[PDB]
């Protein structure tokens, strides 16, 4: 079902094609999941991520992130992902709240578009996402108080 | 550790991995006097810890199983530190021992190697279910009595 | 526009060139988003980045640090950049406050040289951090408490 | 003189052999410091190790952390000992307590056995985590609360 | 004018003669700014220093944090250099105190004695570590509350 779980997606913006298709996956599992109506929130980088989600974990069941991180020419890759991982993980335990990982982190732009769910991609990790923070905010309702 | 309230959290990202793990998990539990542990499924490694944050609340101790396999980019990397950041925190937040079933395995064969199949090396999900249960014990002893 | 938004910047002077063009970049963003007076600390390198940006973040919609670690000889590089990664995303979730990273890794000084948007440079990190912290602040406003 | 400081030491068995060495090195140094009977405590593996440390710390003034992890085939070793290292680390801040870090981390066998303290080990990592906990429990005796 | 600052430096005893040179090091520097004769205390190893630091870090405006960890024939470099990250990191920001890091991280013995300030040293680590400690004390006193 689902269709009562409170969604939120950030998405950041800075490969924006493929940030657009990610964010359209996830859009489209809600949507098929009978929520027409997650927030939807844009950040600039992955970085920003975080603390967005924080905010939004507040008010929704479940919290979907976004984006994409390729690598470079330098060790700034590394520590983009360390962040993002770093607070997505503090965010979720916080927050008692599923933060799901839809944060692509590539060697090549070629990988990044092949996991995005654009026509000719393998995968689209950004709905994989949505069905993660989704079953995952169905599971904890079922867990916690009731009766 | 029949008096042990047992919790079990396995990812079924790979399904076959992660029921063979759960099966040595349950094995080890019914052998040790528990029949009927708290079990629950979640789709990725990733939303383990969330869940094991909950159980801890009403458990002596969590079992985390699952399977992260090395792909072609780096996100198993980030994947496999999400799950050591996370249930390192939850066990130390709960003071509950949260045992580590989490395969981290290169190539499939090596996670097959080491969730207790017929013909595997070893069964990490029942040297997990073992770990949680003798550190629940000790836990128990070292605590407040009598 | 950010015209409202109080930002600050924190700036590890390490590397004193390079820190100064990314100063350039963020105060150039800022100024045209509205802001010709943001706050401005300086440190001297970046592990001493997250303890000042946690104190300015008590009083700012958002803080960009800004730096230049470039690799040496040893594997000091690998630590002072964990240190800052750590440092600056629990000081962003701590104080549920945008900590934009402004703080360039890597291996050598013409990369650095090449990100900090001097003529020549490929890009700007320093002007992107300030619109990441500028445009996360405005997104918080929004979704934070109004009427 | 360590006759006074109330010491746990917390054991680790997989490589009962290496265990049993580090233990009778770290129970050496205790005797030899006046405390004839400190509180020992064994769990199965490493991972189980800071949970058991922290339950200890409530009740002792420096708690010996021994084990050993030896790398195997897989990238597991690398996050067995990252749990260790975050969770010792952790739980020595959240005790105001030394943690001693006895847990060897080894690519061979070999290794472990001439860090062990056995007969013709080059060390003994039992004995010197014992010293390192014992000496800063004192330390931290002198530089807190006393007449 | 940094006369004022209450400055604690908490030092590791491996590789003693690297850790006397930077220490001398530290020392010189607080003499030079004309600090207070500042609370020394000696560690065993570089994983005490966080727990004692946080102990200084009570009683004082900065710390600074002096060792060397030379890289061995094991992993066991990088987990030493993990746990000293993150503890000192955790320990400004749980304090709100610098904890400036003079702590050597090499492959080399050769290395670190180049880093330690000694006369034919490229670099004066110690010496360093104090600056920044001293310079983001008085930082941090100016965006305090004061007249
Ligand atoms: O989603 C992203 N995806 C990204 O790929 C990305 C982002 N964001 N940011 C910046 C961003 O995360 C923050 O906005 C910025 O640090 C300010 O906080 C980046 O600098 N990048 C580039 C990251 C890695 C590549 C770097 O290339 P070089 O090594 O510089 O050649
Ligand atoms: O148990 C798992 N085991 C896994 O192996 C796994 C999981 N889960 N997830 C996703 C998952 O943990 C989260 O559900 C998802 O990130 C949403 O939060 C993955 O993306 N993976 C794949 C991880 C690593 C392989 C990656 O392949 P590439 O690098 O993309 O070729
Ligand atoms: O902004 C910076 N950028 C930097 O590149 C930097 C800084 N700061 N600090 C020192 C600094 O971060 C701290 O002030 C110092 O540790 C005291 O706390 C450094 O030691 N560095 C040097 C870092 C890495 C290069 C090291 O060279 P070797 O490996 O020693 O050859
Ligand atoms: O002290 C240890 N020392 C160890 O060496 C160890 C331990 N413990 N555990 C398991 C253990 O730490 C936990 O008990 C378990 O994960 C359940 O919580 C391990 O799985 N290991 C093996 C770790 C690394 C080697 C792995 O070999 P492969 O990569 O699987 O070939
Ligand atoms: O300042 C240091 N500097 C150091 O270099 C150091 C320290 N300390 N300790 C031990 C120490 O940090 C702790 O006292 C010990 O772990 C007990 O808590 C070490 O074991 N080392 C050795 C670390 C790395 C080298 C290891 O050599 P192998 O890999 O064993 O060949
Ligand atoms: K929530
Ligand atoms: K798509
Ligand atoms: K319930
Ligand atoms: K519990
Ligand atoms: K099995
Ligand atoms: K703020
Ligand atoms: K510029
Ligand atoms: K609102
Ligand atoms: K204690
Ligand atoms: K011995
Ligand atoms: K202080
Ligand atoms: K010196
Ligand atoms: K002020």
């Amino acid at each position: 079902d689902a269709s009562g779980v409170r969604l939120a997606i950030v998405a950041s913006s800075w490969h924006g094609k493929i940030c657009d298709a990610l964010l359209d996956g996830a859009r489209k599992v809600a949507a098929g999941c009978g929520l027409d109506d997650p927030t939807v929130v844009r950040v600039l980088g992955a970085i920003e991520i975080p603390v967005v989600a924080q905010e939004l974990a507040r008010n929704h069941d479940a919290v979907v992130a976004l984006g994409v991180v390729i690598r470079g020419q330098t060790p700034h890759f590394d520590y983009v992902c360390d962040a993002v991982t770093q607070g997505l993980t503090r965010v979720s335990l916080d927050s008692s709240t599923p933060i799901a990982n839809g944060v692509l982190t590539t060697n090549t732009e070629e990988q990044a578009l092949d996991r995005a769910g654009l026509p000719t991609s393998a995968e689209d990790k950004g709905a994989q996402a949505t069905v993660a923070a989704l079953a995952t905010a169905l599971t904890l309702r079922e867990l916690r108080a009731h009766s």
